[PDB]
RNA sequence: UAGCAGAUCGGUUGUAUAGACG
RNA sequence: CGUCUAUACAACCGAUCAGCU
């Protein structure tokens, strides 16, 4: 529990404006009609166009009166007066703006889209990499009124600039440092620092350099040092640094951007109760900073002071008569070994297999599958094991387009990765022992469920490349009323808005097994954390938390069933079925945290549907 | 790519405020 | 509104890593 409430002025913050006559020169031309704005009302203030907020409520419609800038000179517009009325889309921006005027008060930066406290940083220098010890400061409207949300983000900003970087690629060689710079660092993306903004690359310029000129927004032939000088008041230090494109120009210096623990991670990073000092120290720090307090006294700102069924016999588990594995040469122990261990882990959980018919393919590569699989597999095979030590996506759907498309039969795949632990060995077996017995059309363990006619079915939606836009990630499904029949099938269509006919079509598929085999029809991520109404208690919420109404952003349902013991808890935010079905939320908390132990792949708790320890040190 | 608890780095589509190019 | 944007709010995805069986 790291969260820390913001009151002050509720309602009622109405806006001035600030208007911008005339922009010549760059984005600073019009942004300097309120930098000397000091001598008109007062230093504490924010600009954003049309709206220079008020604690107060008097602006309704519009004015206007006069300014001056100072670069130039030249005659200047400012309204800081009527604007407009309380919406609900201002409040969070202005008090953003408030802490960005805390940043100028308080010395905080920005990263992209959250203010950050680094002026004392953890300096890390093992890989010129500088962990941020700011906080994620996302105000918005939260439980109740407002609140501030604080979670000690280690944000990995690089002290080390792309200028140092090029600088170490050149220093590798330069027509080598062409081919990596086209493999590598296209594709790639750096972080600005002049306006915070990411950049992605894609070619890099060769003659060009920070002289030659360019069409700039005057329209005439300046040179690339004076821009920068003159523009954001930042000075280009060398000559010979190659542009970046993101041929078409698109600004891009690497001057002045950059791109892309152990022990640590144990003290001062995600500790889950001793990073509530970090939600005990800023929270003093905003109050007894005279400086930093004074300024935010002025606009009004008052923070608050304050599963063993490895042993059990399984409901019905089918067995494996004949059956056969398609591992490489390279594997012989691998895919025996774990299936003669897989012949010791099935009697307790209620199965038996029998020595497969140990067929094998000819190369490490994809043209094997193709023929060996073909030849030596028959109706009369029951499960198919698939082994190789390098995963690549197009071999393994290569094996996959043979097993699902055309019908569904069940189909196992492995990787080396899984099978080299010795100690997870007998554990990783138990979760392929229930992941096959999951794909055989086998049940397998359930829970004492109050409940009956639901669905788990889990969607995901594969949308990557918009040339294979063809949404296939898995439609996983359950087709008993205790949820242990996983049969899991894929989507087979591709469309924008009518994707909800042809979706059905899965449902239907799955409906339509539920029927074959029973006879009788039948958002998930925030940086939250939830206070629950039903004891103060600021830490981990009961697994199957109640709350929907005022502790919450929405009628929505916010709910815990992911227990943790590294790092704090961060709750799992979930969206409503239906209010008028007669589901009563209790009971859908309880199925969501009964759903929660029935994902087929670890026996226990998981985050979504698809104990009494760390009392004393734990560390220490 | 047997599954995951805590985050981190990016990309993208977003959504809101407003501006300009027709 | 097609485009370019600055201010942010917000999600998904990919990967990576500080691994409860």
């Amino acid at each position: 529990a790291n969260y820390l409430p913001l009151k002050g002025n509720m309602d009622g913050v109405f806006k001035y404006a600030v208007g911008f006559n005339p922009p010549v020169e760059d984005i600073r031309s019009r942004s300097q009609l309120l930098n000397e704005h000091k001598e008109l009302i007062g230093l504490t203030r924010v600009f954003d166009g049309s709206t220079l907020y008020v604690p107060k409520r008097i602006c309704e419609q519009r004015l206007d009166l006069m300014s001056t800038r100072q670069t130039d000179g030249a005659s200047i517009k400012v309204t800081i007066s009527l604007v407009d009325s309380v919406k609900n889309r201002d409040v969070v921006q202005l008090m953003n703006v408030i802490f960005k005027r805390i940043l100028r008060s308080l010395k905080l930066q920005r990263i992209g889209r959250d203010y950050y406290d680094a002026n004392s940083p953890l300096e890390v220098p093992q890989h010129k990499m500088q962990l941020w010890p700011g906080y994620v400061t996302a105000i918005n409207r939260h439980e109740g009124g407002l609140m501030l949300v604080l979670d000690v983000s280690h944000r990995v900003m690089k002290t080390d600039t792309a200028l140092d970087f090029l600088y170490e690629l050149y220093h590798f060689n330069q027509d080598k440092f062409r081919e990596e710079a086209f493999k590598q660092l296209v594709g790639s993306v750096v972080l600005t620092r002049y306006n915070n903004r990411t950049y992605e690359i894609d070619d890099i310029a060769w003659d060009k350099n920070p002289r030659c000129a360019f069409q700039d927004h005057a329209g005439s032939q300046i040179t690339f040092v004076d821009y920068y000088k003159r523009a954001y008041d930042l000075d280009i230090t060398d000559l010979e640094q190659p542009l970046l494109i993101h041929e078409e120009m698109v600004c891009l210096v690497p001057e002045l951007c950059a791109m892309t623990m152990k022990d640590l991670a144990v003290h001062t990073r995600v500790p889950p109760e001793k990073r509530a000092e970090s939600f005990r120290k800023f929270i003093q720090r905003l109050n007894t900073t005279k400086e930093a307090s004074e300024l935010l006294h002025s606009w009004g700102l008052v923070l608050d002071s304050r599963r063993e069924c490895l042993k059990e016999h399984v409901i019905s588990a089918v067995s494996l008569l004949d059956w056969a594995v398609l591992f490489v040469r390279k594997d012989q122990g691998k895919a025996t070994d774990f299936v003669n261990m897989l012949s010791k882990v099935c009697p307790p959980i209620g199965m038996e297999v029998h020595e497969p018919k140990m067929v094998e393919v000819v190369n490490d590569r994809t043209e094997s599958y193709l023929r060996a699989l073909r030849e030596l597999i028959a109706p009369r095979l029951q499960m198919v094991v698939i082994v190789f030590p390098t995963s690549r996506d197009d071999r393994y759907s290569a094996v996959k387009k043979l097993c699902c498309i055309e019908s569904p039969i069940p189909s196992q795949v492995l990787i080396a990765r899984t099978i080299t632990q010795q100690q997870k060995l007998r554990s990783v077996a138990q979760k392929v022992a229930l992941q096959m017995n999951a794909k055989l059309g086998g049940e397998l363990w359930a829970v004492e469920i109050p409940l009956k006619s639901c669905m788990v079915v889990g969607i995901d939606v594969y949308h990557d490349k918009s040339y294979g836009n063809k949404s296939i990630a898995g439609f996983v499904a359950s087709t008993n009323p205790s949820f242990t029949r996983w049969y899991s099938r894929t989507a087979m269509q591709e469309q924008s808005q009518e994707l909800i006919h042809e979706l059905k079509l899965c449902m239907q598929a799955a409906l339509k097994k539920y029927n074959e085999m029973n006879q009788s029809l039948p958002q998930k991520r925030i940086t939250t954390r939830i206070f629950g109404r039903s004891g103060h208690s600021y830490d981990n919420p009961p697994p199957g938390v109640i709350v929907d109404h005022t502790i919450t952003k929405s009628y929505d349902f916010y709910l815990v069933s992911q227990h943790v013991r590294q790092g704090t808890v961060s709750p799992t935010y979930y969206r409503v079925i239906y209010d008028k079905s007669g589901l009563k939320p209790d009971h859908l908390q309880r199925l969501t945290y009964k759903l929660t132990h029935m994902y087929y792949n670890w026996p226990g708790t998981i985050r979504t549907p698809a104990h009494e320890l760390s009392d004393r040190l734990f560390f220490l």
